[PDB]
Parts: structure tokens; C-alpha cells; sequence
């Protein structure tokens, strides 16, 4: 199948999934400093003010997109209790590295100094899938050099390095969805040359992370990407930073997109939900 | 120390816990088998119908009771938003194994038979952490044999088997707060003979699975009881039992304990109440 193929199949997959009712949803534009980022905001049902999570979505920098991502906002939405801002940062390989990093930069910084609109009173966390995990991830680092005080990071089984020789990678490179061949082509259709990967944009593993806001990183057991998720984990403990850490069991990298038929992804959107009601709401 | 002792530190430590408002407490005196059983009843701030959720604090059989988890119940009952039952079974190795299992088992059989007194239309769990954990696990099977039709059970860092083998074991067996000697200490206070090792009562591991309610197993990344708690979840699953099971990284046995000061404790406490508010609410 094409690229686009597969972006299409993203989308028609995603209208499978129920879409929970939330309070209100508007679609943006967010003037970006290399273009007009797209972004769908998800009110919650209670009343504000509100903390706000910018999201960005997972796909390997080349897949998915505001509406196939569309549900599993909603359900984050409603177990937060909190605005979701879901960005629709630029894609790879029409858009190389560091384009998808400087639309979510860009998007949080337009969101925490816009927070007002949404009645953000409550202040601001990032958080995403896989490559959604790494964007994540590296706003924060960008953040901090800001000085953008973020509240929280939420890392669901992010990608934070460049890997050839993490165990997980090897013990679970085939037969669990997202293969060795996979990582391999995202990051050719991503980066631009091999010295990308001296990059802390693009493994923020590299990146000091002193000072950067408390984490929930989540990882997967059967996950090649498992044993370096940790990795970000412990870095940041070591640096002083609060995480929590948790391996899920029994369950393979994506399963949070898979919430409606994994139990599991239900119950770790349902952590997520309660870290981030705690960090804004006091709970 | 004695036991005497041993039993009065943990109180005194316990004492100096803020503890968090609820709804209402009763404590209760069930009618047991063979001892009248203290039970504390906890009221979330919310009002009912409810779910019930009948506790079983942890000790190695030979310490605990319901004053020094006192903090711990507290905490839960505003997580799950349930009512939760903290059982005072009796204690080795003044009461020798099976009396904690019978007390357990027999405020569970009684709480159901009595669900209405608590206005507990949205049915029962259990839970209970370390040695509790063991007991929740033996009364859930227990329950299945009586047809007791339980919701849940959430087991915390439970000890499901006499063990020898395990890889946690040997890894995490000394420096890690409970080790290889506080284990041989707890066995020989609590069990009869060696006979006892046969019995799925004290090893719920040897026990048919089939059937039992859905489950949350947590263990802990430096706990020698890390991977038989994670057999258990193995087993659970391969006996056609949903169950999600949860490693979280970079803490100790008993850690849920410490939520006060050990934040991955807190963040346990927010996925068990998740997962029960979700069972009983559809929350």
C-alpha cells in the first residue's frame, strides 16, 4: 500500500472506534513560525477552568493525523477532566525533520500563551504516542530552555532513541505489529542525513533533563521499543525529575489506540486520567 | 524484637500519617466461623448506591491490622469512590494458618450475604496488598467454589507461591526492605507444617483459575515476589480471565504503603481506583 494509502486506512480504521461524547469540540489554526498548524480542541464535560494537555499523535512522523487520533482524545479528554489539544503537526517524508518538532513546539508555546481561550487556569502538560511520545518528550526539552513552565509529561511507549542494541528491540523486533523494518523505514523517511542522529530533537535521550516537569512514561511489554522508554524514565529520576514508570504486561506497542477492544489500553488511558486530574486539580 | 514489638513499631510509624477525610466510618464485628472479625467500614464522600470493596491489609500474616493501614483504606475509598471493608483477621503465630484465610473468607461470604447494610447494589470485590494480596487471591478462589459471584480483585504485589526459583527472588532477595530472611520468618510464624506447601490456600497458584474475577495485579520492579505475581496475572490469563497486569519500575516491595512520600505509590492508588470505578460505574 501507498503512503497515502495507509493514511487513508488510519481514518477509515478510526471510524470502527466509538467516539465518546465530550462537552465541545473546536477546530483551530495555530499560526506557526513554518506554517498554519491545524489543532482540535476537546472540552471536557465538567466545568471549568481547566488544565489543558496539548497531544501528539503517533505514526512514526509519517501516519496518522487529528481524526484518526480522534477518538482515543476523546477518551483521554474525559478521563483527565481537562482541554485536549490535539495538533496536527507536519508529516514525513513531504515534511523532513525538524518539521514535525517545530509545529509542536511551536503549537505548545502558542497554547501556553493562549491559554486564556480554553480557561487554562490550571496550566499546561504535553503528552503522546510513540513518535507522538518523542514530540512530546522534546517540547518539554525545548520548553525548559523557554522557560515554560510546563505542569507534567505523559510518555505513552515514546521513542527517545535511535536503538541497535537495547534487548527489547531484538527480543521484540518481529511479530508484535510494529517490526524492526518498520523503525527503520520511519526513520528514513524522517530524518534528513545520519548526523540527525547526534540530534536531541530527534533522540532526546541525548538532552540534559534536569529541570524538565514530572513524568508518567508508559511501556509495553512485548514492545521493542520497551527497554529505552525506561531508559527515559531512569535518566530523568536521575536527574532529579519525578516519574512514574510502569510496564503493561501481556500487551504490545499501540495497544492505548486499542483501548476499545484491549482492556488493558482502557485502564492505562484510565492512569493517564488520574495523574493529570491530580497534577492540575489536586484530583 | 518481638512480635509484640515488631507489630507496635509499625503502628507507632503508621500514627504519624495524615489521613485523608472521608464520608462516614463504622466499625463492625462480623460473625465469623471460628472468632468475632473487626471489620472498618469506609464511606467515600459521594453518595450511593455503591460498590463494596473488602480489603486485606498486608504483614506476612504476623503484623498489620486496621489502625496502622488506617492511612492506606482512607486513601483507596476516595480513589474508587466505594465503600471499602478493612478486614482484622486473625494473626500468626498466635493464630496459625488457615485462620487468616478462614476470617478472610468469612467476612467475604458475610459482607455479600449483607450488601444491603452498606447500600452495595453494584456488587463486591476484594483486594489486598502482599500477604493481603494472598489472602484476596484465596478468596476469590474460595468464593467461586460457594458461587459467590464477585466484581474484581485487585491484588498488590500479592505472594502467591512458596518459592525457590524465581529470578525477582534471587535478584532482589537481600537490600530491598522484605528479604530472603523476613520471608523464611513469615512462613515459619504463619504455616503449620510442611505440608501446608500444598495447600492452594496458602500457594492460590496452585489453584484451578478458571472463572474468577476479572483482576489488577501490580508488582513492583525490585520485589523478589516480582515474577510470581506476574505468574499469577499468566495463569489468570491462560485460564480465560481478564486481567491487566502492571509492573511499575524503580520501586520496592510495600511501596503502595509509602504513598505519602514514594509519589508511585499515589499514582498505584489512582489506577485501583480507576479500575474499580470503572468495574462498578462503568466510570
Amino acid at each position: 500500500a501507498s503512503v497515502e494509502e495507509i493514511r487513508s486506512l488510519f481514518k477509515q480504521f478510526s471510524s470502527l472506534t466509538p467516539r465518546e461524547e465530550v462537552g465541545k469540540i473546536e477546530d483551530i489554526t495555530i499560526p506557526g513560525s513554518e506554517t498554519n498548524i491545524k489543532a482540535r480542541v476537546y472540552y471536557p464535560k465538567t466545568q471549568g477552568p481547566y488544565g489543558v494537555l496539548v497531544y501528539y499523535h503517533g505514526g512514526g512522523f509519517v501516519l496518522g493525523d487529528i481524526e484518526s487520533y480522534d477518538p482515543l482524545c476523546r477518551a483521554i479528554t474525559n478521563s483527565c477532566q481537562c482541554v485536549t489539544i490535539s495538533v496536527d503537526y507536519r508529516l514525513a517524508p513531504e515534511n523532513k525533520f525538524p518539521a514535525a518538532v517545530v509545529d509542536s513546539f511551536d503549537a505548545l508555546k502558542w497554547v501556553y500563551n493562549n491559554s486564556e481561550k480554553f480557561n487554562g487556569k490550571y496550566g499546561i502538560a504535553v503528552g503522546g504516542d510513540s513518535a507522538g511520545g518523542n514530540l512530546a518528550a522534546v517540547t518539554a526539552i525545548l520548553s525548559k530552555k523557554e522557560n515554560i513552565k510546563l505542569k507534567y509529561q505523559v510518555l505513552i511507549y515514546p521513542a527517545v532513541s535511535f536503538d541497535l542494541i537495547t534487548k527489547s528491540l531484538y527480543d521484540n523486533g518481529e511479530g508484535f505489529f510494529l517490526t524492526r523494518e518498520h523503525i527503520d523505514w520511519f526513520g528514513q523517511q524522517y530524518l534528513r542525513s545520519f548526523a540527525d542522529l547526534l540530534d536531541f530533537r530527534f533522540s532526546p535521550i541525548l538532552a540534559d533533563l534536569n529541570d524538565l516537569p514530572p513524568a508518567l512514561i508508559i511501556t509495553a511489554e512485548h514492545d521493542p521499543l520497551r527497554d529505552q522508554g525506561e531508559a527515559y524514565a531512569n535518566k530523568l529520576l536521575q536527574s532529579g525529575v519525578q516519574v512514574t514508570s510502569v510496564k503493561f504486561n501481556n500487551v504490545i506497542h499501540g495497544f492505548v489506540s486499542f483501548f476499545p477492544f484491549i482492556e488493558q489500553g482502557r485502564d492505562a488511558i484510565g492512569l493517564i486520567g488520574y495523574v493529570l486530574r491530580k497534577v492540575f486539580y489536586g484530583k
